[PDB]
């Protein structure tokens, strides 16, 4: 039993490395982020970084793409870390 | 009707780097790769980055950590973007 539900927000680096802010805000059902990347890699970036955040339940995880006011410019995608 | 199997590899971005040139020897299963990065932030890194790599099938990626011989250095743990 684990069960790691994880959500990827894909908007821009600089969006989402103060993204991390609003994150602290609702703590409760937050639980870790991941440093924000960037999918493959051609020669440098372009406004398009994902970062992995994580949450305890998989309820938790419903909650914080619907519950915390995230930013329109960046986009929750929904996943599934299963470790 | 998708199903997004991925793997994380984690151990160091210099193997990681060089260990998407063994990928290209089995890309008949291989889809893409992610961009190295590492989990969270404290300071710099601390080599142990973790990439993203995703398949077509999940039977492809039972066979990508199964197939192609990985570096040891590295760790494939089971992955499930669902996206």
């Amino acid at each position: 039993m684990a069960t790691t539900p994880i959500i990827h927000l894909k908007g821009d680096a600089n969006i989402l490395k103060c993204l991390r802010y609003r994150l602290s805000k609702y703590k409760q059902l937050y639980e870790q982020v991941s440093s924000t990347w960037h999918w493959t890699c051609t020669d440098g970036k372009h406004k398009n970084a994902i970062v992995t955040l994580t949450y305890i339940s998989t309820s938790q995880r419903d909650d914080f793409l619907n519950t915390v006011k995230i930013p329109n410019t960046v986009s929750v995608s929904t996943g599934y870390m299963t470790i």
